[PDB]
């Protein structure tokens, strides 16, 4: 009868009673401003979709981040600007400050607020286990704020969370791919970078929520705790399940394709294999142990489970005991 289907276990109908006007972002009216009000200083990045700049905003000589955006679909930076729009001010949530054109080339651009970030590759080798328990609980409250909003980011992971380490600042961007959740909705799969991928994206299983971050802050925890990154290294989508089943195993998988009905598509046929379900505590080594504990293994095991509906959500996650230690 085709696949079971599913809905969040948190803020299920936070859209449903909200008007239109909050989540139609294709009727939304987007005001842009004169660009002329920036002058570009340097390139930060670029990004599958943007060319992003240091800026500084020439009337009050401030530093900002202008993020000109890629030839994409007008729907796409519709909802972006949206979702930006609607959790502007929210808990370590970047601040899109405007949104400007050039006047010549008329190149649509967010403009936001600039953190001074160290990359990742530069960052995590240096964090303490406090640290780690510190930002996991700041990108926690980022999560369990947009989830309640009755939006998914759907693109957890280091490139996507700045940190400006010096004032223990940190903010989670990108939300070009982030979407509204609408219970019973069939989404498309084609989300989130390959090694943070939930399974459910893997698998093809539409039908999924805002715990689909919480997989992809399980993957970004195990890399921290046992500085391996990525953790799940997969070297296309199919063998990026293979990775995983690696791991927690391929009994588990099976189940988690049973109690929703899921047809396994039949690339998995020859890779998937069967593996048993590795300890979390085989994991830890000489170089990493200073940064495990139990409470932060218990902790990863209920953030990586297969099943979406089992995984902690953003504000259960708060309330566990690895965080005891935080502000
Ligand atoms: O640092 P390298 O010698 O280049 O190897 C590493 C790493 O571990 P090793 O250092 O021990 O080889 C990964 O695997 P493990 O050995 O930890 O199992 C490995 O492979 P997987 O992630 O595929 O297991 C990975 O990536 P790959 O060989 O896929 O490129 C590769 O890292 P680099 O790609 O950064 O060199
Ligand atoms: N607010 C910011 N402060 C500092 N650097 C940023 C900021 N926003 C983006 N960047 C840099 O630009 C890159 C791309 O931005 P992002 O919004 O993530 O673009 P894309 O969706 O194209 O990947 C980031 O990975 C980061 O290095
Ligand atoms: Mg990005």
């Amino acid at each position: 009868s085709g696949p079971v289907p599913s809905r969040a276990r948190v803020y299920t109908d936070v859209n449903t009673h909200r008007p239109s006007e909050y989540w139609d972002y294709e009727s939304h009216v987007v005001e842009w401003g004169n660009q002329d009000d920036y002058q570009l200083v340097r390139k930060l990045g670029r990004g599958k979709y943007s060319e992003v700049f240091e800026a500084i905003n020439i009337t009050n000589n401030e530093k900002v981040v202008v993020k000109i955006l890629k030839p994409v679909k007008k729907k796409k930076i519709k909802r972006e600007i949206k979702i930006l729009e609607n959790l502007r001010g929210g808990p370590n949530i970047i601040t899109l400050a405007d949104i400007v054109k050039d006047p010549v080339s008329r190149t649509p651009a967010l403009v936001f607020e600039h953190v001074n970030n160290t990359d990742f590759k530069q960052l995590y080798q240096t964090l303490t286990d406090y640290d780690i328990r510190f930002y996991m609980y700041e990108i926690l409250k980022a999560l369990d704020y947009c989830h309640s909003m009755g939006i998914m980011h759907r693109d957890v992971k280091p490139h996507n969370v700045m940190i400006d380490h010096e004032h223990r600042k940190l903010r989670l961007i990108d939300w070009g791919l982030a979407e509204f959740y609408h219970p019973g909705q069939e989404y498309n799969v084609r989300v989130a970078s390959r090694y943070f991928k939930g399974p459910e994206l893997l698998v093809d299983y539409q039908m999924y929520d805002y715990s689909l971050d919480m997989w992809s802050l399980g993957c970004m925890l195990a890399s921290m705790i046992f500085r391996k990154e990525p953790f799940f290294h997969g070297h296309d989508n199919y063998d990026q399940l293979v990775r995983i089943a690696k791991v927690l195993g391929t009994e588990d998988l099976y189940d988690y394709i049973d109690k929703y009905n899921i047809e396994l598509d039949p690339r998995f046929n020859d890779i998937l294999g069967r593996h048993s379900r590795k300890r979390w505590e085989r994991f830890v080594h000489s170089e990493n142990q200073h940064l495990v504990s139990p409470e932060a293994l218990d902790f990863l095991d209920k953030l990586l489970r297969y099943d979406h509906q089992s995984r902690l959500t953003a504000r259960e996650a708060m309330e566990h005991p690895y965080f005891y230690t935080v502000v």
